[PDB]
């Protein structure tokens, strides 16, 4: 959740910097590191609104019923059945080729209308929701970068959270023993959340997708029948119906079937949005923080060095990703000790080249001893006391 | 089925014409009329092949099962589960973001493939058939134009049929008592019936359409998984599957759902082809006939005129459509009599202007006495003996 996340920046300062101003986008993480304070990771974990507002619904499959055909003789009048008074029904008026051998009198064209009742099928609804900047929640998380951490989904009593609305952006956070990071987070959505919609389908028992963040323009002009929250019936039922020509005095009525394919066509390469029932997640957004570290303290520098021998390599210094070396160690002897780390560049043994992200590495009780250092390029030798390993830097 | 059909031509001759050469397209009708013979209607009723050849099938909805995920550590190797040996299965290879907190060792990208089994759903097949000129059947129908007929779907022992293959186009036809129309019909398909296909869906209990005559090019490049007649499994299953990105070591697999809408989209305004189980109907085609009437005879001219009074109007001379006047009459007295018809143009009473399509109109037992005449333009008076009615001609 930070050595992991490919989207990792650092931020470093003069000791007499004490504000930092970042942007955090989603599921990027930043490691802030600063002279004589402990490196923190800050990151933006979640944007969402709970019970967002429902928008129009869309029919993806029509239920057609009661084909109604009424037709008049070519002088007589024009025809009507009065179900074109009603809604959630689809009606075409044609003229039918009418003679004698079709119960008429004059040879001519003999006005005809057929209507049909259009309802939507059991669970083939598609449902918008809209966001309100005033109701949305931005979640930043701080966690010290000491790596007395766990593996990628197990919390931690240092590792704290701050939740910002638009309307409240000024939390202070207690980092186990290290003191207080302050946060100030000017919220910034992305689009007009009156121009942006979470679109949902019904979970139709497959490996098929449920949900998409999508512009409110595109949604609103979709090719489908629609209503607002549980309404009478459907406007634009005719989007899903089509009529035959008239033979005689009958006129065929068709269901252009199931738009599910058609919609997921539309949505090709739109990536799916996320949802925890209540909580609707934005996929897009960022937030911009003033991270106030005038008030962190070091991991207890109050401790005596680990006996320089009793270390063994939990993890071989391995390439990190983000342009650092990281290593775990086990040190069997005494308990809470400050660790002796150092590394040096062939040529020059009397000068330490280790630039630590892991400033005052300790081995604690439960455990500890992850080290992240950045090293000059070339053949170096890394030392945790006497324990050593090679390193080449590219 | 001929005063009805908007698509009616006539053909008329010198008495010493005896061949006629027509084209008949489908569900157009021609009325041939000729000095001192009885007017016939000829027309092309049906083109079809029985049990046409099946082509590829197309899947309109996939059944996905057994998502199989296998992934390797970023030095280790590349990954395989061996279900990408198999077919009717869909496999993507990605690289997954792999670290320490994902059971690995090196920080890197750690080759992963997931496969899924793709079968097609209960009755969501789409099925071509192809035509063979050698196997197709062209049906012409002759029926005398005396209108001792019925109403638009009740046969008649005069009204005869001739069925032409490519390979046999020379029937002679016995018209009740009138003699023999000969027919010679040089068959002409339309498209290469190796470039033309009846496309079918499964009758999915709606007012939805089943069938379409369609070019074999378009069909063959459709966006769907396919097999030949009941095969192992499906090629191009991947047309209907799509994969998530890889989180960790898992990689999501999706069903782009139901192509029915998508296909009927494609087919918008293609009009539906027809099918009687065995018999597949072309919607397009025509056939070109030499109609040999050197051998028709008149309705029995052997009869005495109807008493000129005892006629009453079954149907008022009404506009036909096709540029003729048509009328029915009832004549209560004696029985088989030849009818006295005539009409005249204000100005000039001593000269008959009635040009009959209904040359030797009789009233028979069961019944009779439909008259179709064509009249010069202006105020005329039509007379069946003494019975009379006005006519204006435009």
């Amino acid at each position: 959740r930070c050595t992991h996340l490919e989207n990792r920046d650092f931020v470093t300062g003069t000791q007499g910097t004490t504000r930092v101003t970042l942007v955090l986008e989603l599921g990027g993480c930043v490691t802030i590191t600063a002279e004589g304070k402990p490196s923190m990771d800050v990151w933006l974990d979640s944007i969402y609104q709970e019970n967002p507002a429902k928008t129009r619904e869309y029919c993806l499959h029509a239920k057609l019923s009661d084909t109604k055909v009424a037709a008049r003789c070519p002088t007589m009048g024009p025809a009507t059945l009065a179900e074109e008074h009603q809604s959630g029904t689809v009606c075409k008026r044609d003229q039918s080729d009418r003679g004698w051998g079709n119960h008429c009198g004059l040879f001519g064209k003999g006005s005809i209308v057929t209507c049909v009742k259009a309802s939507c099928e059991a669970k083939k609804k598609a449902t918008g929701h809209v966001y309100d900047a005033n109701k949305i929640v931005y979640t930043v998380k701080v966690e010290p970068h000491t790596g007395d951490y766990v593996a990628a989904n197990e919390t931690h009593s240092g590792r704290k959270t701050a939740s910002f609305t638009v309307s409240s952006e000024r939390t202070i956070l207690t980092m186990g023993d290290y003191g207080d990071v302050s946060l100030l987070c000017r919220v910034a959505s992305g689009v007009d959340l009156a121009q942006t919609v979470i679109l949902e389908l019904d979970k139709t028992s497959e490996h098929l997708p449920t949900a998409w963040q999508v512009h409110r323009d595109w949604f609103n002009d979709l090719a489908l029948p629609w209503k607002h929250e549980g309404a009478q019936n459907w406007n634009n039922a005719e989007r899903l119906v089509e009529f035959g020509a008239p033979h005689a005095v009958k006129m065929d009525v068709y269901n252009l079937g199931d738009q599910t394919g058609v919609l997921l066509k539309s949505l090709a390469g739109v990536p799916v949005a996320h949802i925890d029932g209540t909580k609707y997640h934005l996929k897009s957004g960022h937030v911009t923080c003033e991270v106030g570290l005038e008030k962190l303290k070091m991991k207890g520098l109050t401790y005596t060095m680990c006996d320089k021998t009793k270390f063994t390599w939990k993890r071989i210094p391995t390439d990190s990703g983000h342009d650092t070396v990281v290593m775990e160690v086990a040190f069997s002897g005494t308990k809470p000790c400050r660790i002796p780390v150092r590394a040096v560049a062939h040529g020059s043994p009397d000068v330490n080249v280790a630039m630590l992200m892991t400033p005052n590495p300790t081995i604690e009780n439960n455990g500890g001893g992850f080290i992240e250092m950045q090293l000059p390029p070339g053949d170096n030798i890394i030392y945790v006391g006497e324990l050593s390993h090679q390193w080449f830097q590219k």
